[PDB]
């Protein structure tokens, strides 16, 4: 019947985009989200409408605790509940914000939410998705700027650094399995909301293919690159999509 | 009314998989060859069965000398010539074998032919593609993802391909105002040379992690197809490995 | 007066001759350790008995928790409260062992362990280092691993951790320049290895390293610190240096 | 008796920082020149005047040509002629200028000084330094940290240095076996090009984090200098950057 895939962080923006092509390819499709329940919702209905019984929601919190393998567990069992199988997993989802090193959130919740959802949550996923097992996948969305990072984000690109070493060592390790594991790294797509459209503006200007930040479609186009039968022998690799931003000198 | 790609080094093995791949997603194809005639003019052949006036062969020596810049226009040129646009180069033309750092061919025609065929002929055909020049245009270089782990007694074929990646960067910044993307493909082990013997290549095989296998050559073609495609209009500057794990093997 | 550093896991093999060289080069030195007290101890005294207070020891598990943040406070607070100052962070101590991804510790603990001391640990030895500095050579290093790109089969939270060091290293450089903080790495391929490992297995390692087909010594990992602490180093930061002999260069 | 040096281009800027703190290390050098005979001279003067007989010069153009072979073996030759070994060579020389891809020498020109002079004559160094070894021996290149961010319009300049880091990568893997160590220091801004205006400078050492300021010459000779030393035995392979945290900073 019809593959199956999670993606994590799916209702809205790049992972909704995601969600959406993903069905649109013949996927059924788990939405994962952790506060966003009615954008969560609304995009399963969306999908379900088009195709009836294809599209799930599932809810989480991925931040690093003793209870993360299990909620990870479960997302990955949402999908058979509901499928019978998971062919897919786009790890997707993250945390996202400053953390200076020189000085309402304690050190330890800052180490657990971007460390966690960048890193730990997608290991925790990669190990119930390759236990639980065609063209079998795993996705994950890295940082096209990983070495040249933004001034008081260190938690956040130790994150997104050790997704690339995921990355790596699962595809040496999954790929006796027939499981392929793959990277998509934007530079700048869509941009904060919290984010002034003057600085908005800044980041449009870096870009040299169209000053322009990607759109949500243009990420997932590399997605479905990567989880098709196009890719069957691409495995381990990270697939820049910035538009050259990464190519800038200061 | 249909776009127009070079291909260099089309008659054979993964240029020619390019070949048939861009002509079957609606590309007109210019076939590029050096010894390969009578190959180059089959594929023609074929393709032309298929959907005439789509195919044309065009000769050129891609070694390094002081007429490589003539030859690589004349490339450009004869897509202009033959399809009225040119909307695609693949620069897949190369000379692979070792050189010895401590000791047939002089070592300065091993220079002209590793060099360039792999790097100064991309860069020609590069600047002869973008002068000429709604649209979606772009480059394609084969790389080698093994690169950084490079094969014992090749320096001058590994320093070629090291140009390739500079290239591949150094024209994506510089043609990203054109509209014109510049973009890699890095095989690992696909179609082994001829030359080497049945067991050398078994041992090769053996070393991928995905399948024990080699790539075949329209594996890799699938990867230039994405990224000439409408589906890469936001990537520039990016080499896709394409080596079912090989270059993440530790020793 | 003489500058001090803080060196972790110092106790045995390379932390231990890190600790010594900084030592030959007259700094003071903190010698932290977790499990290893007789052996920290034993070298705070070869130190002592060379220059006396000149070297003392400091014990913390550096596993992800809750009192992490406040044991790495701790560590940095120790080398103020003996020496006065604080030069030097060299960020050694390490947990390293597989996780394999697919069929007794927990692999929460497994978590907490290997990407605690590899890369949460630093962080929060970084933050307290710079917080307490807001003529002077002010540098941290971070011990990286040359094979992090080509990792070993199920060393997947190891190689977690040690990318993440990587990304502290670039990160950490960047914010503290304007302090005069200097963030580098020095990443070994194969050096010392694991003491009950089999000579034979020792040797499958030793044959794959180009420059003389044998592990790096601890003395010369050390080296490579020595000179990024130096004033030759004076305009790096951001850098990782292989000390590997050229393995990381070898195809499978 | 005391080791040998070779450094090319070492009659100014960073090239005399390296001779001249190999020299103080205890090195005798040969001063390799192209253009530049009364700075060489002049150095190699004061050198003497310090320790007599300890420095020598030996003039090459070190553009690619069907003699750069026999140039190469000359320069290694002038150093066993002189001091009767020669432990250490420096691939520092190098010329640098902007080879626009969309449009007074000719493009083949461009080619042999910018690929001949940053990646060519360095192998060709290398293939001699080998050869005529019968001791710590090494090679340092003189790479660039900005390699993978590069300047707008520089597309050859930066294809040599990518293939520098290929011959330091290849040449360390091959010569090891021999004992060779080769490595590479990656400077990002340092001497500032002399024809360069103060405001132009300014604009490049405001975005360095480390000081606002380029690398001396002497930072750049310093990362040489523990290359070549007994503390880095074990170190073959390696770039070490010395940019001050340049190449770190996003656009
Ligand atoms: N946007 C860009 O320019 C850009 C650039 C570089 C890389 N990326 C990467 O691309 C991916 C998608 O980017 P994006 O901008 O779409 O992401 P985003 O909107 O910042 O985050 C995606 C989703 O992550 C989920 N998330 C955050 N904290 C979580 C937690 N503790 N538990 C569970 N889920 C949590 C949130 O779900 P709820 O809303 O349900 O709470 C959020 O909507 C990310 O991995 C990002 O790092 C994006
Ligand atoms: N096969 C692999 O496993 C592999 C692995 C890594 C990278 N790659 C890269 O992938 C690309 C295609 O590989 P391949 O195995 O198909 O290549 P290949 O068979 O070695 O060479 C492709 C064609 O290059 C042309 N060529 C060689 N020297 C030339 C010269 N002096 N002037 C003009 N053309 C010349 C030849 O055309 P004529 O026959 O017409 O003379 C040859 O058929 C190459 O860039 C290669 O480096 C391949
Ligand atoms: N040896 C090599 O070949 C090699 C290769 C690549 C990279 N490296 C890196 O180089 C550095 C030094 O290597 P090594 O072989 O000397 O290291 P090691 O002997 O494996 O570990 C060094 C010390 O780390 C400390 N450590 C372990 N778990 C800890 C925890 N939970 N809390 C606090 N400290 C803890 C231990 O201190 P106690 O003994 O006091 O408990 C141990 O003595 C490490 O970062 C390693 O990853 C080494
Ligand atoms: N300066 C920087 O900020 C910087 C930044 C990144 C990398 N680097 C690298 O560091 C190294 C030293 O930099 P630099 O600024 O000192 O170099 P430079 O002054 O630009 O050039 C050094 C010497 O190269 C020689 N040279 C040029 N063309 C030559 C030819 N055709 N044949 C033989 N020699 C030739 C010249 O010797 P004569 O004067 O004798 O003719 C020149 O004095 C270079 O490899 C450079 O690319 C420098
Ligand atoms: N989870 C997410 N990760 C990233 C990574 C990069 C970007 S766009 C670049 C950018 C750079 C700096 C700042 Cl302060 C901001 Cl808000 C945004 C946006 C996001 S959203
Ligand atoms: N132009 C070409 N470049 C390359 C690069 C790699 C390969 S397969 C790997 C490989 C590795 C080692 C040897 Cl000795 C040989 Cl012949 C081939 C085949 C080709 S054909
Ligand atoms: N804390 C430590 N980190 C590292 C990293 C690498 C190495 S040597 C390579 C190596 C690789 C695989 C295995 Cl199983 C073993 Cl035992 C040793 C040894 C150590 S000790
Ligand atoms: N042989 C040489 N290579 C280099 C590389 C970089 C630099 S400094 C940066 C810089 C950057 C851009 C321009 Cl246009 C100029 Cl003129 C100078 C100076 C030199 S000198």
């Amino acid at each position: 019947e019809a593959p199956a895939a999670v993606v994590t962080g799916a209702a809205k923006r790049i992972g909704r985009a995601i969600a959406v092509k993903l069905h649109q390819t013949g996927y059924r499709v788990v939405i994962h989200y952790h506060n966003s329940a009615e954008a969560a919702v609304s995009l399963a209905d969306e999908l379900n409408k088009e195709r009836s019984n294809t599209a799930v929601v599932c809810q989480a919190d991925l931040t690093n605790s003793n209870v993360l393998p299990a909620s990870c567990e479960e997302i990955i069992n949402s999908c058979f509940r509901a499928f019978g199988r998971c062919d897919v997993l786009v790890n997707n989802a993250s945390a996202f914000y400053p953390t200076p090193l020189v000085q309402g959130k304690t050190v330890e919740t800052q180490v657990a939410e971007l460390i966690g959802t960048n890193a730990i949550a997608p290991f925790l996923l990669t190990m119930s998705f390759a236990q639980r097992q065609s063209n079998l996948s795993i996705v994950n969305l890295c940082d096209a700027m990983v070495d040249q990072p933004c001034m008081a984000f260190s938690l956040y690109n130790m994150g997104k650094h050790a997704l690339v070493g995921l990355t790596q060592s699962a595809a040496l390790e999954l790929a006796p399995y027939g499981i392929r594991v793959n990277g998509v790294a934007p530079g700048v797509s869509l941009l904060p909301v919290a984010m002034g459209e003057e600085e908005k503006d800044k980041w449009r200007r870096k870009v040299p293919l169209g000053r322009r930040e990607a759109s949500a479609e243009q990420i997932a186009d590399a997605v479905i690159f990567l989880v098709s039968g196009s890719a069957q022998y691409i495995t381990g690799s990270i697939i820049k999509v910035d538009g050259g931003l990464s190519l800038v000198h200061a």
